């Protein structure tokens, strides 16, 4: 029974509006409704992994698990195994997998982050799950961010708190936040970004939605515009949106957007918006293809419609050779030529690098680089030919070309990371000097760049 090189992952996000679901929710898991929908010919084909994110979820974990498992059994005739479930207040994540994957999944982690302080601490934040699927690390974040059209900056701040403080994945990757710990990271939820148009334009917006003309609305979507301006979700992807805004509906129909200010809304307008979103970030040159992104039309208990997204995602096997794991394979090496970091910092400390990768027995610290001034004010940290030769555990190119090296540039004075990035070993050639590049981030904000050349020796 061969190990897979691809899996499909279903991501669902639904703000349930504190109401129990209707008796049938199978359209959600089948990616049917509006937007990029799944072909009918696939309906009986189970996804490998289903990850369900809810917000304003009134159900117990037991009640929701029973609905989800019975839903998937009805669709697929497969009884899914529960990988993980985690709830913060009314924010929940469930991970279900086909039983054949039970012995492929390990290192299951769960965590939550509460956002805000005093006033603003008490119902918003995030839950997450991570695990290994054979050789591939997967992370999943369900967040319910701050509501209200005039709070996009609060949402951005909530995002940064969540990616700093959510403790998922390999704790040995100590310089790295969740935006670097996973082969594939999926981040979804009621992100609560709105269509920023004047209140007086509400009926105009509704007209545009009825005509399925989303372009003049998406050009004012706060998540797209904040992402454009590098204020949030730097280096994440989102599929094109081709479904109607998923908020705010009258319950028990989808024929009506309820946007007018009410005591129940704190006298706020809720212009139709794409509150409910799925984004992802995968390591460079790993296969990931969005195969659906849309909203259901037939689930109407909430003032939000469910959103679905499905993905093909590349995975690797749990590789064993005669040598590693448990030793190095001297027919493998990773070398670095002409390397330098460019940093945005105004500070003057010495810097060194740390290389982290599951292809190494443990992380590697470099010597300090040589600081120079860039021609436009920048700090340039030169490593030249001084970086260590990295000794992978396995030399087979079928393993090594699928790996990645995480890089942190650290202050000698404080040992604090000033920037993190990731280099793919999926090279065009071995035993050949080739350019490498990553942006560097810290707390998910751009802090610099790392560039140079690599020379990879495999056993072939
Ligand atoms: C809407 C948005 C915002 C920020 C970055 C991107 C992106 O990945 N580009 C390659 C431009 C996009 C598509």
């Amino acid at each position: 029974q061969p190990e897979p090189d691809m899996i499909t992952i279903f991501i669902g996000t639904w703000n349930m509006g504190n109401a129990p679901p209707p008796k049938k929710i199978t359209s959600w898991f089948l990616s049917k409704g509006q937007g990029k929908t799944r072909d009918d010919s696939a309906d009986y084909i189970p996804h490998d992994i289903y990850v369900i994110g809810t917000q304003e979820d009134p159900l117990s974990e037991k009640e929701w698990l029973e609905i989800l498992k019975h839903s998937l059994q009805e669709i697929t005739s497969v009884t899914f195994k529960t990988v993980a479930i985690h709830t913060l207040w009314n924010i929940r994540i469930v991970v279900l997998a086909k039983p054949e994957h039970e012995n492929r999944i390990s290192h299951i982690c769960t965590d939550n982050v509460k956002t805000g302080i005093a006033n603003t601490l008490g119902n918003k934040g995030a839950v997450g799950v991570s695990f290994m699927f054979n050789g591939t690390s997967l992370g999943f974040v369900n967040s319910h961010l701050t509501s209200g059209s005039e709070k996009k900056l609060r949402r951005n701040q909530n995002y940064m708190n969540i990616l700093r403080f959510l403790a998922l994945g390999d704790k040995k990757l100590s310089p790295f936040n969740i935006t670097h710990r996973f082969t594939h990271l999926f981040w979804f939820g009621d992100l609560n970004y709105r269509v920023d148009l004047p209140t007086w334009e509400a009926e105009t917006i509704i007209q545009k939605i009825k005509q399925q003309q989303y372009a003049d609305l998406l050009s004012h979507d706060q998540l797209l515009t904040e992402r454009r301006e590098q204020k949030v979700f730097l280096h994440f992807e989102e599929e094109e949106i081709t479904f109607a805004p998923t908020y705010r509906f009258e319950r028990l129909t989808r024929d009506k957007y309820a946007y007018t200010k009410q005591k129940a809304t704190g006298m706020k307008y809720n212009l139709p918006s794409w509150c409910d979103r799925v984004l992802w970030k995968s390591y460079p040159l790993v296969h990931v293809v969005c195969q659906s992104y849309g909203s259901t039309s037939d689930i109407m208990t909430s003032d939000h419609s469910p959103v679905f997204a499905t993905f093909e995602a590349g995975v690797t096997s749990q590789f064993v050779s005669k040598n590693g794991p448990g030793t190095v394979d001297s027919q493998g090496q990773i070398e670095f030529l002409r390397c330098y970091a460019t940093l945005k910092t105004k500070s003057q400390t010495k810097f060194y690098l740390e290389f982290h990768s599951s292809c190494l027995e443990s992380f590697v610290k470099s010597q300090e680089g040589e600081n120079e001034e860039g021609s436009e004010g920048e700090l340039v940290v030169k490593f030249g030919e001084t970086l260590p030769k990295l000794k992978p555990i396995i030399s087979d190119p079928e393993y090594l070309l699928d790996q990645h090296i995480l890089i942190s540039i650290k202050s000698s004075d404080s040992d604090e990371s000033y920037g993190e990035g990731c280099i793919a070993l999926r090279l065009e050639a071995t035993e050949t000097q080739l350019p490498i590049y990553t942006p560097l981030t810290h707390h998910g904000e751009l802090t610099g760049h790392f560039q140079g050349e690599i020379k990879l020796q495999t056993s072939q």
